[PDB]
């Protein structure tokens, strides 16, 4: 009983602009404008077409079914959205785009419109900067001051709303931009397109602009309000559904900065077996190569990394992870070959280095050539995969420059903060301003492309091995690879604006997110911070810990300092936070295998309906909670700090010190004559509604559930 | 008895620069070359694919036989006309071209080659002015003080011999900058390009530029000398 549409497209021609509009998916509209050159039809694309669940039969392309030159208002619905265009100004015409959605009870609503009163810029307005035909865009569209923004990526706010906000689409550490948000009044908006530009969510205007493209390419869809599960179930369908992880990534996965040698590695896991502590994967960090670009293990330090990965698999049966750089050095045995075959990126004059590290300037790989994810996976596959290391960490590939916001890595801090301007490199798709945000999510690509060829497997299918990634874009949900925040500090505000963070990848669309628990950096102006050996940080390291525990992947990992060392760096084990914490580490732990049928059933959802894993409160209790719709506009610490895991979880990690009692709100769910949360640690049960003030001792995290524990830890929730 | 060719054409990653050259045509050779990113396929061509007249059956497209990254030297001879991959300096390798036509008493005659002595900017330089990835291209090629370049389109000039002028490739009134020309030493060039540009018909060295473009192409059609007829014939196989 769908309204199915009865036009393949409209494309309309207003003056040297077409414009484009075709029907796509459910209740969405795919919207193309160029000015006076057609598109070349290899521009890139971050959307399925046709989508990969939808009213279609076969892939929409250019078709259309009606042109004209805007003349006259036309109409044209699809599901729930219906596009009307209009004139500008008290004008009869059909040159302006406006998005209305078809309520249940017979009215409709405006989503947006193009952003034209009668004194403004042009709703679509093109800009040449150069002698080419190459043109910026910025696109305007209009806004309510009431109006709430999720998603748009990651970034270190502490908000989830991010109204009143402006986002640069440039990456580097920690922030990745993307044009993927929700918006409250019913409606997601997907921005496809791969060129660095802006984020502009004013109050009364959104704009997004592109620096340099040849096309402009959006979708917009819509659903009824309150039901957030319907969008990003449309979002997915349009720009990937995720795959279902490996088991074993569901375990606890061990890392720090760093484990230097392969006996490291051995004792390592000779630990875990000894005092039965059980571990799923093993991580090794970066510096492990001879030289950037080499790609491979030092021998000097893994003599047989073969028998490393066995004898890790004998004690512990865990599976191994190893770091790569996406920078390339003189020094590298694969410099003279990747430069040869044009298989690096450079910057546009001058001798093509793009950043520095270890001492070295260097220049990233080209992950958009094709041919250079092919060089790079016989690298991987030769020295990693085929010896027992089957799941890469991709590190610091944010793009441009070599994965901070400032150039000259490795250098003095002094030297980091002069402004020398990020570089705007050439590449095999286009330049940094034009195809930069292409860069980390056609990274992920070169793995997921050599994961999949491994093992005869179809993308979307169930995955043997992950890759760790620090940046990605749209639809980067589609790879078995999984996001974390990346560098920050062990302190405890870090852990508080954590969460905001991985509830706007949710709303972007991304459910494999994770964190480093404890922190990444020490902070220089708080003595304790990263002190392994301290209490203070003892405290926050538990704290962190245990949140691990209730997230998409549960993985420690850090930079910690100390006041006795054994080894290369200061330790991050279970067992070296003091021998009163053992215990508490280890029991979160034994609970994160013991929810293991939980995560894999939440997963499962996820990879079916892109059913978000970790939940803001918005998300369920939206239609039901009337002050949830206020705490989210006001960015409440109750919704800022506070998510579902899962359907069941209620989880709101502490982030204070010296804390045994934590404040929790419970959201309403829909019936005030029963008591349906019930608190972990406690089993007492509470009514919705209310702020309630839960004891929290150091080794119990605040977490009520729904239903029955029983059930949920059966996994049968769906 | 026309001494066909052996290859489709040669495609050559030089860095991250591209050159593919075809044979094309009776005695000719076709030069492509871009950096990084791929043609489009949308680009404006003024030649004939396959030439109105000529040895082939079909069109030649991007095909190619032999693909090399320029590090040893190779030949390729279609007609009379032979390309010959070779070094810089003192080097021997083969991202570098020249070309020569066989005379009819068996020796061999320098036509151009890529004007790259030791000292000198690269023969195809490539340079970035917007934000953009579409490029302005200088190619040079070598050039003798005796040379005559005749043709370049038409000009209020009272001259024959073009050699030691500059030619812009701007139209306006009795103006039409056009590169094709005949030299003297027995072949033809066609700059086949639709961008503004410069033509440089110096002393040692001959330069074409391009405002604006994604695609650098080029076909040299050698003929014996004074056998000027011959290279229209060639010229206008290629272009109408
Ligand atoms: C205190 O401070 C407050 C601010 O803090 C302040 O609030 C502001 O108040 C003003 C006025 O109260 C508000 O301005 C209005 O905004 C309305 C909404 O605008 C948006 O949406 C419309 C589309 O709306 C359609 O669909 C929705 C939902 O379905 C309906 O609810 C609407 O009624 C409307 O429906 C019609 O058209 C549909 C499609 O064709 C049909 O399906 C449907 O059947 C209906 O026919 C967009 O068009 C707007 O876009 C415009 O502006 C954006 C952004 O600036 C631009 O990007 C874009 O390009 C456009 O320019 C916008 O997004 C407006 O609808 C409303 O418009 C009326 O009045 C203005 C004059 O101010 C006229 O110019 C305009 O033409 C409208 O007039 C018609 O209706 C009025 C009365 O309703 C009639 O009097 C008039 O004759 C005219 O009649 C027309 O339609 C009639 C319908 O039958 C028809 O009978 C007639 O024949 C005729 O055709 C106006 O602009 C503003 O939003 C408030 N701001 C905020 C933040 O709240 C407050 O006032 C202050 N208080 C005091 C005391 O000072
Ligand atoms: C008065 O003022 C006058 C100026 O107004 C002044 O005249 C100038 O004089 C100098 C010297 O007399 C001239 O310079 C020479 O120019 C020659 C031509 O250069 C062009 O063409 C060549 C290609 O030439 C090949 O093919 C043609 C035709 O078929 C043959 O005729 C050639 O012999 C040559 O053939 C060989 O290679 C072919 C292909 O592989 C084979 O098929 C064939 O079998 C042969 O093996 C191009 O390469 C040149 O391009 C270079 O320069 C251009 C433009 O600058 C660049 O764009 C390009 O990138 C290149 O850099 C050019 O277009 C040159 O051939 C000649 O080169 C020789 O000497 C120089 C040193 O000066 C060496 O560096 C160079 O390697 C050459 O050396 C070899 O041969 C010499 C003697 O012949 C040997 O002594 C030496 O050992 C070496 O041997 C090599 O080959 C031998 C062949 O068998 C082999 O046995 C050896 O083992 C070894 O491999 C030189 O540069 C200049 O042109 C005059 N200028 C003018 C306007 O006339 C005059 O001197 C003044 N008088 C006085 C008294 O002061
Ligand atoms: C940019 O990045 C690059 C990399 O990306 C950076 O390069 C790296 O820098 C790190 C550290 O900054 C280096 O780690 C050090 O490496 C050295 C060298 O190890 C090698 O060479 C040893 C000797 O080689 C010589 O003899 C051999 C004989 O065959 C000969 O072939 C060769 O030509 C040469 O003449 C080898 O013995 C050693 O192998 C051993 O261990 C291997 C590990 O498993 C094993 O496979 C082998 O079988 C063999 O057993 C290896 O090949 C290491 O020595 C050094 O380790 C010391 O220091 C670290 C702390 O940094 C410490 O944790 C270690 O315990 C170790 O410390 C001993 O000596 C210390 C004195 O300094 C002493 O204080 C310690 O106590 C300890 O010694 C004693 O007691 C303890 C316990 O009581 C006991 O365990 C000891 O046995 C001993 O009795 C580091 O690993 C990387 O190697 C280096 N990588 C490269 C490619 O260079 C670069 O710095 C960056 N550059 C910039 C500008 O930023
Ligand atoms: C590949 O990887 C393996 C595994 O990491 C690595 O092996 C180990 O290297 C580390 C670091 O070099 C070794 O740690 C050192 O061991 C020495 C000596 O230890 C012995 O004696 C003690 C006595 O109880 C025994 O417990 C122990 O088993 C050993 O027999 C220690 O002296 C080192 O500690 C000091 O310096 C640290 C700072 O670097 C301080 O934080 C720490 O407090 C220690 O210092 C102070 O100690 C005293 C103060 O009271 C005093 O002496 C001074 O003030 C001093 O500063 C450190 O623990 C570790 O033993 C190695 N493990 C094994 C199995 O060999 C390989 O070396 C590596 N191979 C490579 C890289 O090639
Ligand atoms: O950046 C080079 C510059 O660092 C100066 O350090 C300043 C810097 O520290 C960041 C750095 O921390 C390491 O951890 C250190 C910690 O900083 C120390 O406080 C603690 O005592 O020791 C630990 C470990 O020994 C992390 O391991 C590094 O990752 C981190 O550096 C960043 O590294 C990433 C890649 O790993 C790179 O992408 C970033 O560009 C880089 O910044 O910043 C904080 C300041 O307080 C420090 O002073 C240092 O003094 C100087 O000598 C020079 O080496
Ligand atoms: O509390 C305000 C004040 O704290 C300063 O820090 C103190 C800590 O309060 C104290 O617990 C700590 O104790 C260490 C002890 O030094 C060490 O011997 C023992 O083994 O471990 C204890 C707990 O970890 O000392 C620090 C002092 O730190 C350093 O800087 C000051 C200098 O005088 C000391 O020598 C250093 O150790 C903070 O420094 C200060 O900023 C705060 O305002
Ligand atoms: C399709 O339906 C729309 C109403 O949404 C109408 O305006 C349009 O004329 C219809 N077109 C055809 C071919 O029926
Ligand atoms: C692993 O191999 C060791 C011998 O090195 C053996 O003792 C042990 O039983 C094996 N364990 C497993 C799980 O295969
Ligand atoms: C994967 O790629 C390899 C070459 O790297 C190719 O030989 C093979 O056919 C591809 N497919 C599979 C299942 O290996
Ligand atoms: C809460 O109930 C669970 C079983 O559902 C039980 O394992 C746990 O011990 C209880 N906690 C208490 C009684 O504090
Ligand atoms: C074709 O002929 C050339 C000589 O001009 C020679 O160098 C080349 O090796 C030949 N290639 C083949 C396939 O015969
Ligand atoms: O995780 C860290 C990453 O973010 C970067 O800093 O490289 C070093 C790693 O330890």
């Amino acid at each position: 009983t769908y309204f199915a549409p009865n036009s393949t497209g409209l494309r309309i021609q207003h003056g040297f602009e077409t414009i484009l509009i075709q029907p796509f998916g459910y209740d969405g509209f795919r919207v193309r404008a160029w000015p006076f050159r057609p598109p070349s039809g290899n521009e890139i694309s971050f959307i399925y077409d046709p989508p990969i669940e939808g009213y279609e039969d076969t892939a929409h392309g250019m078709s259309y079914d009606t042109a004209t030159t805007g003349t006259e208002p036309r109409t044209l619905r699809n599901g729930n959205i219906i596009l009307r265009t209009t004139g500008w100004g008290g004008t009869t015409a059909g040159y302006r785009l406006s998005f209305y959605r078809v309520n249940d009870d017979g009215s409709e609503t405006l989503l947006t419109n193009e952003y034209a009163p009668l004194k403004s810029l042009n709703p679509r307005y093109y800009y040449w900067p150069g002698p080419g035909a190459e043109f910026s865009a910025e696109f305007s569209f209009s806004a309510t001051p009431d109006e709430q923004i999720y998603g748009t990526g990651t970034q270190q706010d502490h908000m989830i709303n991010k109204k009143g906000s402006v986002i640069d689409m440039v990456n580097f550490n920690s922030y990745i931009p993307t044009p993927v948000f929700m918006s409250n009044k019913g409606y997601a908006f997907i921005w496809n397109m791969p060129a660095e530009g802006r984020m502009e969510f004013g109050t009364l205007r959104t704009r997004f602009t592109a620096a340099s493209t040849t096309l402009v390419d959006y979708v917009i869809v819509a659903a009824q309000p309150g039901d957030y599960d319907t969008l990003q179930q449309r979002i997915s369908a349009l720009t990937g559904r995720a795959p279902a992880p490996p088991d074993f990534s569901l375990g606890y996965i061990q890392s720090k900065l760093r484990y230097e040698n392969q006996t490291e590695v051995e004792l390592l896991a000779q630990n875990f077996h000894d005092r039965n502590i059980p571990v799923s994967m093993i991580v090794i960090d970066y510096q492990s190569w001879a030289h950037q670009g080499d790609w491979a293990l030092d021998p000097r330090l893994w003599p047989n990394v073969a028998q490393m990965s066995a004898r890790v698999k004998n004690l512990t049966g865990a599976e191994m992870m190893a770091s790569l750089w996406p920078s390339v050095a003189d020094d590298s045995v694969n410099y003279a070959a990747l430069q040869a075959n044009g298989l690096l990126s450079a910057t546009r004059d001058g001798p093509g280095t793009t950043d520095s590290w270890n001492g070295s300037y260097i220049r990233n790989y080209d992950s958009t050539n094709p041919s250079a994810r092919k060089f790079l996976w016989s690298m991987l596959k030769k020295n990693y995969y085929d010896k027992g290391i089957k799941n890469f960490w991709i590190d610091q590939a944010d793009g441009g420059a070599l994965g901070e916001a400032y150039e000259n890595n490795g250098q003095s801090t002094y030297i980091e903060s002069i402004p020398f301007t990020l570089p705007n490199v050439n590449y095999a798709a286009g330049t940094q301003l034009s195809v930069g945000k292409l860069y980390p999510w056609a990274h992920q690509q070169a793995i997921e492309e050599g994961f999949r060829n491994a093992t005869d497997t179809k993308e979307g299918s169930a995955c043997d091995h992950v890759s760790l990634s620090r940046s990605g874009y749209i639809g980067s949900q589609r790879f078995c690879s999984m996001i974390w925040s990346g560098d920050t500090t062990s302190v405890w505000d870090t852990l508080a604006v954590q969460v905001a963070s991985g509830l706007s990848a949710a709303a972007t669309g991304w459910g494999w997110w994770t964190v480093d628990a404890g922190g990444f950096e020490v902070d220089s102006t708080v003595w304790w911070s990263g002190n392994i050996d301290t209490p203070e940080y003892r405290e926050l390291y538990v704290r962190w810990l245990a949140w691990t525990t209730f997230l998409p992947f549960m993985r420690t990992h850090g930079s910690r300092t100390c006041y006795f060392q054994d080894a290369y760096t200061c330790a991050n084990e279970p067992w070296s936070y003091g021998a009163s914490n053992t215990p508490i580490i280890v029991s979160y732990i034994h609970l994160r295998y013991q929810l293991g049928a939980y995560l894999k059933s939440i997963f499962n959802q996820f990879h079916l309906t892109g059913r978000s894993i970790m939940r803001p409160l918005y998300m369920d209790f939206e239609k039901t909670d009337p002050k949830i719709s206020q705490l989210v506009s006001s960015n409440s610490n109750y919704t800022t700090q506070q998510y579902m895991f899962g359907p069941r979880l209620l989880v709101s990690p502490v982030t204070l010190p010296n804390v045994t009692e934590w404040p929790v709100y419970l959201p309403q769910t829909g019936q005030n004559n029963t008591k349906p949360w019930t608190y972990w640690w406690t089993n007492e049960t509470y009514a919705g509604g209310q702020v309630v003030k839960v004891p929290a001792p150091l080794q119990h995290i605040p977490v009520f559930h729904l239903g029955s524990r029983e059930e949920l830890l059966s996994g049968n929730v769906f």
